[PDB]
């Protein structure tokens, strides 16, 4: 898994700068990356998608003089790369693994600036449970790449769209509901997600109800986005589950080069914190925690307007970041539910006691049980500079999040 | 194709003889031919079917005295030598595709001497297509192995009983709607029956 | 009770060593015995619920080199001897007495290595009660055979299927009752197991 990261992300970057400077299209802009990246990462499953050239919207101007036009590309240097990386074992088959962590991650800023529920108003529930449904839009290759990093409600609605669309549908569907059941840990939940297997959706806002007192599992890597990786000169401790990632893009915000793109300079710490949202996919995380962490107050996307059109997009000022403390990306269960004698000597030692004293309801006990946890993840946050454990002090900023 | 023919007829007499000597069921009458070649051909595909012993429906009599009796027989020395030749490497695989012409072609007497339509009724046509469903009531493997031989009508309600009722039923499917194909050579069946996949009829 | 089971095990034990040694399959790897025995079982008392012919898993290879594959095995010849065990004098009756033993305590490798808990959790109890749910998913006529042997949990919960599914209703649940007063035997156990025959929980 993390054995071919050191080298996976070399390429990616090599042809990320190659595109761009070949027509003098300048990497210190946010908004010129974005769009290069996602035309590279583009090429990388969804082959057909993209032309060989086209016009895209970039910054062209030379030191801050930039303004907004669409540049062809010839993008058919970066086409031969990305299919040939499909099967090349140098990768070990871990192609599509990284390249569904890669899709899902790059396409994080588009949605927080345009506020959209895609898979929670089609799975009739409530809005503000799109955070389970993570992996929206990604390829069914990158999406039976790593379904485990692709959110439930995706599963789900992939689920729906699934018995809403040939019993060779089971072929998907097992890896649909299969990580369905792997994702959600309730007990409830999964004989209760089986009966969304065959259409009983009856409980689906149940689902919902359930979703906010139970939290399935959600595998994350840390893994960098566009114009980060355009301006990322180090990858030989690149892995996915240390704090190379966190320091080492930090040493990209010392430098200061990279510029951001929006409506107007009120959105400078904006996405300053967007950065920091995509990159270790704190997005549903806690504010208050995601302040401790980074040493760093999270505007919610209430404080800002509608996000202007990606034409009139403007650079607003220079990429900053600063954090504090770290962690293991989730791998099993956060809210892991995971005291009483039972003697089997018949010989005498003085007893312990530790104690003093509808499927709906079913599933709102398994709602309580999660609710009345007070423990959640699995081993620990660390703090920057190593792995060295830290617990939480606390925060203001508790029960507030992005869009909450 | 032809190749293992002349050997497969041989010793399908041998053992046609050898259930009938056995017990001296004669060889001269059609319903103990019938009837031991159906206890015959269970023994080629289905061998579950029959039992080790079992009394089946004979005339036995000496020179024309022949009278209806069930007369017990022992088919276990005619079961070892079907099993071993499914697959065995001396027919080149056509072991399956030769004993599917057989049970179509035996029990087709038996349909003629009891008319009955059961493909075209279940496939709500005309009666008079049955015809066309040739093949009925044959070992889905057989019906895989030669099913050219089997009627559309056949895969056609094997196609309609798929979607009536696994990786393994593509195979199962894509060839029936295949044989479906290869068989109606008629430029607009070949496509109509490619609706009938997909579930309208 | 024990008279007929040092006559009994000799016939049990045949039938798995037939069937395992005509497709070559070898005894000494526990996967193979544990795929052939329950085939054996569900023809001793499930006669319609196994397959005459089919492929289960297997552990194929001649000294240390056995790899999963399915091979077709054909149990025909113990399932005549196991129906025909059913009522068999020869065990005095014992033969279902025994096979709900023999279920039960086959079944139990599969529970431990895939941790479930069926019975309690349909009982809406704790989950560390599995230990006096023995004896589910066995066959009914098993349950009526050896009904001490299965758990007061399952007859709770074949209890609670039956409070929860005709003169035979009756019949079912008051053997139930009775096995469940005379399992658990706390005099307040059988009174609240009382109570639980007119329903409440």
């Amino acid at each position: 898994t993390e054995s071919q990261i050191p080298k996976m992300y070399e390429m990616i970057r090599d042809q990320m700068r190659t595109l761009a400077s070949t027509h003098k299209i300048p990497l210190n802009i946010d908004h010129n990356c974005e769009v290069i990246g996602s035309i590279i990462m583009a090429a990388c499953t969804n082959n057909r998608d993209l032309r060989p050239v086209d016009k895209y919207w970039f910054l062209m101007g030379p030191a801050g003089a930039e303004v907004m036009t669409e540049v062809e590309i010839d993008i058919q240097p970066q086409l031969q790369w990305a299919k040939g990386a499909v099967h090349d074992p140098k990768y070990k088959g871990q192609w599509y693994p990284f390249l569904a962590l890669l899709q899902i991650s790059n396409k994080t800023k588009d949605t927080i600036l345009w506020q959209k529920y895609p898979v929670t108003q089609e799975l009739e529930i409530s809005n503000s449970l799109e955070i389970y449904a993570n992996g929206h839009g990604i390829k069914d290759r990158l999406k039976n790449s790593r379904p485990r990093s692709v959110g439930p409600l995706v599963h789900l609605l992939h689920l729906k769209r699934l018995q809403e669309n040939s019993p060779a549908v089971n072929g998907i569907r097992k890896s649909i509901v299969g990580h369905l059941k792997r994702q959600c840990i309730g007990e409830t939940q999964k004989a209760m997600i089986n009966q969304f297997e065959m259409g009983r959706w009856e409980s689906l806002s149940t689902f919902a109800a359930s979703l906010l007192a139970i939290k399935p599992r959600i595998e994350n890597h840390f893994v960098l986005t566009y114009p980060l990786i355009a301006n990322c000169e180090d990858f030989a401790g690149a892995t996915l589950s240390d704090e190379w990632v966190f320091k080492a893009m930090e040493k990209i915000s010392n430098k200061k080069t990279l510029r951001v793109c929006g409506p107007d300079e009120k959105w400078i710490s904006f996405m300053n914190q967007i950065y920091i949202h995509s990159v270790f996919q704190t997005t549903g995380e806690d504010l208050g925690v995601l302040e401790w962490v980074f040493g760093g107050r999270f505007c919610q996307r209430k404080e800002f307007g509608r996000y202007c059109k990606k034409s009139q997009t403007k650079v607003i000022g220079l990429f900053t970041f600063q954090y504090e403390y770290w962690s293991k990306p989730l791998k099993s269960a956060p809210r892991s539910i995971e005291i009483s004698c039972r003697p089997s000597f018949k010989g005498k030692r003085p007893s312990y006691n530790n104690f003093t004293s509808s499927f709906y309801d079913q599933v709102r006990e398994e709602c309580q049980k999660y609710m009345d946890l007070k423990v959640e993840g699995t081993t620990c946050f660390y703090r920057k500079g190593g792995h060295v454990e830290v617990e939480f002090p606390g925060s203001a900023h508790c029960n507030t999040y992005l869009f909450g």
